[PDB]
């Protein structure tokens, strides 16, 4: 759990403490946020508050279970929206943190 | 040239040889695959051979710069298609493999 508790202790808490993770912190509200299609859309739904839940209750096997979470958050809003959209520089800006953090990685 | 070296040996040339990496081997042409609107939607077209000249000619300064490249390939193809496409089912297992091979790098 060594390579984890990175993901855990590194990664995640940096990402968190920037304000373009907050619409990334819970699940989306399709009804709050008005997306009325979200759920019809994406199938696999993913946000950091999911990977925090599954870190603490050590529901990975191996990193790289984490990292497809990661990486599957960042490319349902790519798929969801479109270039230009706010959230979609959103995620760019953590995609890009992310994988400056994981470049550190043991 | 170390992580250079590991990106141009191993993972371009792994992802090259499936057969789902074939339509990013080239820039897109937006005619012959009538797609009208691709580079009004998309502002940093990606590609694999573009990626392939960059090594070759030694442009990248730093492993980062080349993986940033890859991600763009990866997220362009995301942002300008929708779930289902069997454009995004193809980047999807392109990403995954590259991901993997990531994993192994020195
Ligand atoms: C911290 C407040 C919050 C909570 N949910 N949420 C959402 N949910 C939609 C969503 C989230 C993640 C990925 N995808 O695809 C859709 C969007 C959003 N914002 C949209 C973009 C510009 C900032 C901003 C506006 C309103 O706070 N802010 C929030
Ligand atoms: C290997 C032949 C080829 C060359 N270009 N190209 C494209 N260009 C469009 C494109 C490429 C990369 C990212 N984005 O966003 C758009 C698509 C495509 N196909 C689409 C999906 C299923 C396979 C297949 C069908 C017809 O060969 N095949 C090809
Ligand atoms: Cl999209």
């Amino acid at each position: 759990t060594n390579q984890l508790q990175y993901l855990q202790k590194v990664v995640l808490k940096d990402l968190w403490k920037h304000s373009f993770s907050w619409p990334f912190q819970r699940p989306v509200d399709a009804v709050k946020l008005q997306l009325p299609d979200y759920y019809t859309i994406i199938k696999n739904p993913m946000d950091l508050n999911t990977i925090k839940k599954r870190l603490e209750n050590k529901y990975y096997a191996k990193a790289s279970e984490c990292i497809e979470d990661f990486n599957t958050m960042f490319s349902n809003c790519y798929l969801y929206n479109k270039p230009g959209d706010d959230i979609v520089l959103m995620a760019q800006a953590l995609e890009k943190l992310f994988m400056q953090k994981l470049s550190q990685m043991p």
